[PDB]
This record gives structure tokens, C-alpha cells and sequence, in this order.
């Protein structure tokens, strides 16, 4: 269905990078792993290379390759992100926590040689100081979640919607809404998918050797489904939260 398809037949290398600043809080991450999306299996090990990492690891998760999920050959002509390879696409994300700040992410994920490779920027904000975020209070695992993806045909790409539940230590849940889009790097054509979505679970681990700040993560990922308020990537808080309520809700619901 696109020759990018034709990318991901074996494994593939995968190389991330991350700059984050977090209520002005910098750090990096540098990971490492391989894609196999025969499977919809990612393999991933990330190091925190500043020093300790000032959130928590599996706030992370979602930021740190959905060209690796498995499509079901019946829906192989619904698969954007293959399709957009190797020249690749932009993700960018808003992800509010429950009552507490937000990050907003760019990324470029793309073919360099023959590593697929995601360079991040993230910036968090509106953080509290003994919040579940920067005081630590989340578990380390993760849970499942479905990821809803439709096609936005005027950008030529697609937007994506998903809840997060983070358990926290003290036996609450912390949701972490993500509102996310998708477009081609390059000018080659895409696959525009119809709706659905993408069943994903993850698993987070330690490498007990690995005496660095450090996440070992897990993921399997299948396509399914065919047989303050919170702002969007596009606009700069700044001035959302200058228009009136109605409209700063009547913006957001494209993510449905």
C-alpha cells in the first residue's frame, strides 16, 4: 500500500534524542533500541545524560515511533506513518496533566540512513512544585490504551487523541490527555486513514547494572478498528487563554 511499508519489513535500528526543559528545569535523554512492526514490537532503552531526570519516566513514555505499529493487512492502506517514510513527519503534541502543567512536544521522526531516528523538543509548564510530576509520586509501569487516530485532510496528515492513566503511589490515577497531529516531512504521497485506532501496552523495566538515570521500555502496538482548558499544538497559549471560553473549547473539538 506505500513504499514506505516496505521500510519496516525487518527490524529496524532506532536512535532518540530529547532536550526538555520542564518549568525551566533542563534536561536530555539519549535512547536507543529496534522496531520490529511485523510484531508492532519496540525495544527501547533511554538514559537521562544531564543527570537525574526531573519527572518521572513514564511521563515520558508517549514522547520517546508509531511507523512500528502492526496494521492488519486488511487496513495496511490506512497507515500514515509508514507511508510518510523515509523522508518522515512532524509530531507535535499538547499533553495536559490533571490538574497540574502541560507539555508541548516536537518531533522530527525519520530515516537517517538506516536508523529510524526521533529528535524531540519538549517544553513543560505550570507545574507544581509537590505535584504528582515534579515530586515523583508516579509508579513506574504503565498501563493500555487505545489511540484514535482520523485523518485531517487540509494539513495532509492526521490528528490523534488518547488518555493516558498514570497510577500514582498513593493508589490514584493521574490522566494525562494527549492531542496530538501528524504531517509528511516530504512531498511524496501519504495514506489519509479513515478512523480508528491503535491498541497499545507497554511495559517499563530496569537494567539493575545501569547505574545512570534510565528507562528500559517495552512496547506492542496494533492497529484496530475497522473490520485551564486545554489548548491545541497550532497556538501559543499565550494568546488561547485571551479568547473567551466558549471559543477556546469550540477550537479543540477536531480531537473529538
Amino acid at each position: 500500500m506505500s513504499k514506505g511499508e516496505e521500510l519496516f519489513t525487518g527490524v529496524v535500528p532506532i536512535l532518540v534524542e530529547l532536550d526538555g526543559d520542564v518549568n525551566g528545569h533542563k534536561f536530555s535523554v539519549s535512547g536507543e533500541g529496534e522496531g520490529d512492526a511485523t510484531y508492532g514490537k519496540l525495544t527501547l532503552k533511554f538514559i537521562c545524560t544531564t543527570g537525574k531526570l526531573p519527572v518521572p519516566w513514564p511521563t515520558l513514555v508517549t514522547t520517546f515511533v508509531q511507523c512500528f505499529a502492526r496494521y492488519p493487512d486488511h487496513m495496511k492502506q490506512h497507515d500514515f506513518f509508514k507511508s510518510a517514510m523515509p523522508e518522515g513527519y512532524v509530531q507535535e503534541r499538547t499533553i495536559f496533566f490533571k490538574d497540574d502543567g502541560n507539555y508541548k512536544t516536537r518531533a522530527e521522526v525519520k530515516f537517517e540512513g538506516d536508523t529510524l531516528v526521533n529528535r524531540i523538543e519538549l517544553k513543560g509548564i505550570d507545574f507544581k512544585e509537590d505535584g504528582n510530576i515534579l515530586g515523583h509520586k508516579l509508579e513506574y509501569n504503565y498501563n493500555s490504551h487505545n489511540v484514535y487516530i482520523m485523518a485531517d485532510k487540509q494539513k495532509n496528515g492526521i490528528k490523534v487523541n488518547f488518555k493516558i492513566r498514570h497510577n500514582i503511589e498513593d493508589g490514584s490515577v493521574q490522566l494525562a490527555d494527549h492531542y496530538q497531529q501528524n504531517t509528511p516531512i516530504g512531498d511524496g504521497p501519504v495514506l489519509l486513514p479513515d478512523n480508528h485506532y491503535l491498541s497499545t501496552q507497554s511495559a517499563l523495566s530496569k537494567d539493575p547494572n545501569e547505574k545512570r538515570d534510565h528507562m528500559v521500555l517495552l512496547e506492542f502496538v496494533t492497529a484496530a478498528g475497522i473490520t485551564k482548558l486545554p489548548f491545541p499544538p497550532d497556538i501559543d497559549p499565550q494568546v488561547f487563554y485571551e479568547l473567551p471560553e466558549e471559543v477556546q473549547k469550540e477550537l479543540m473539538a477536531e480531537w473529538e
